């Protein structure tokens, strides 16, 4: 028993971690195969990121103007090219190292795990959530740029998320690995609005669950509702709208603890309305969202990996 | 910025874990040179855990009763020895993926990683501290025993938890890597009593500094107080007193911000006094004890390890 904020096992993404060099620019790249990936600012200065013309600055740059090093392993450029807003360096050398992988491109409210690096070494992990407006609030410093979120199947490792900036509200936004950005953020140091930031109804209810499993009982009350009913209470506290879907993905938790899933919607939507009144549930005084269904079954489960 | 509970990246510990079977008991071990630490309740059934006599049960045991699997590896134990609750294996192999590395017995308040893992093979990687009562609040299922906890420091290992035991409260105990309990505790399958779980205050102002470095300062007051009448009032509210040694640790936290540690103390005191109103601090209604001084320096400024 218990329950935790668990990141996944790290050990295949560090060794795929190098530190990559142009200029007097220094951040993070992903090895993979013979082909370094990393965000394509790596070629600007600080005073070409207010207003970058990337291509401009991509063509008074070859191969021998990127140094990528790997421990004290030197990398040899071959070739390069920008997709999108990440820069495809082409090495010499295969990554002996490579895992088994696949780029994805997730969706909001989906979770990962992210590898923070500096200078193409791992500091610490940790467990996010891709938010609705396509944030994520992530722990970065000056030099994170390149740091890499990924999930594991088993023994595979999926690449989701490579971090490029911070906003000037504090909040972290970055590209898939294919170098298009989630949400409508460009690599430019300018002001970027970012939309309200909703909760991510569908994981609150897998975390509800995870309690109940966990032995809090305690919010389960007497009522039930409709999906309708809900979604009018959800949408007055900037909750995402439940769906179908969502109904369906809860199944195995609704069939393991007994509760229907509009039970637990009627107990989250008392818990809105009246609040926690200074009781906690799994040792949290605030509604959890960074749990999707397939986390907590995962945990209470006890899958493991390669 | 941005602030979260983040672990040590986990590749070194994840090649040192096998899998241990002693009849149809299986649990995990830590392969570390030529020699498998594993809980000694390796060698019970689930009946012997009620009154077990390790010695008399250890005595029908050979070296040949012992699986050790590391992936399809197969180990071959060669001697094998009890100390403390804690089994030594040794195998004709050294492991060749040995980290660095050195076991250390941890103080409470210490904060450490905990790599999950089962039947040798890791799950996820969270952040916990040693509770006051020697306890900590883990995420563990049944076959979870022999997973271990950890610190990183540059490119060594310090071992210093590994699992053993679930109490009927719900909370974990286990031992150094020396095979001693943490607290009271025995292996035996008992009701034993837990104290009080009092809140770790040094961690608290810890986390205090940390939130005020990235920019949540509502807290701040107008009032300072000594440690005499601080700690009158953090024993009333269960906190663990604060010493001079507590204050010397938070000095380069109080010098980076300018704000002295009794005029933290004297924020904290009103926050335990009249609670947080439905405010949060650094995104958590509840007063955060899981960082130690040095996590926060660490996270602040970007440490990074082999
Ligand atoms: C992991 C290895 C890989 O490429 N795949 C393809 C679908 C995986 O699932
Ligand atoms: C890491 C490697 C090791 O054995 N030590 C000894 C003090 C370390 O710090």
């Amino acid at each position: 028993s218990g329950f935790r904020k668990m990141a996944f096992p790290s050990g295949k993404v560090e060794g795929c971690m190098v530190q990559v060099t142009c200029g007097t620019t220094t951040l993070n790249g992903l090895w993979l195969d013979d082909v370094v990936y990393c965000p394509r600012h790596v070629i600007c200065t600080s005073e070409d990121m207010l207003n970058p013309n990337y291509e401009d600055l991509l063509i008074r740059k070859s191969n021998h103007n990127f140094l990528v090093q790997a421990g004290n392993v030197q990398l040899r450029v071959i070739g390069h090219s920008m997709q999108n807003c990440v820069l495809k360096l082409k090495v010499d050398t295969a990554n002996p190292k490579t895992p088994k992988y696949k780029f994805v491109r997730i969706q909001p409210g989906q979770t990962f795990s992210v590898l923070a690096c500096y200078n193409g070494s791992p500091s610490g992990v940790y467990q996010c959530a891709m938010r609705p407006n396509f944030t994520i609030k992530g722990s970065f410093l000056n030099g994170s740029c390149g740091s890499v979120g990924f999930n594991i199947d088993y023994d595979c490792v999926s690449f989701c998320y490579m971090h490029h900036m911070e906003l000037p509200t504090g909040v972290h936004a970055g590209t898939d690995l294919e170098g298009n950005f989630y949400g409508p953020f460009v690599d430019r140091q300018t002001a970027q609005a970012a939309g309200t930031d909703t909760t991510i109804t569908v994981n609150v209810l897998a975390w509800l669950y995870a309690a109940v499993i966990n032995g809090d009982r305690w919010f389960l009350n007497r009522f039930t509702t409709t999906l309708n009913d809900f979604n009018l209470v959800a949408m007055k506290y900037n909750y995402e709208p439940l769906t179908q879907d969502h109904v369906d993905i809860l199944g195995p938790l609704s069939a393991q603890t007994g509760i229907a899933v509009l039970d637990m919607c009627a107990s989250l939507k008392e818990l809105l309305q009246n609040g926690m009144n200074g009781r906690t549930i799994l040792g949290s005084a605030l509604l959890e969202d960074e749990f999707t269904p397939f986390d907590v079954v995962r945990q209470c489960s006890g899958v493991t990996f390669q």
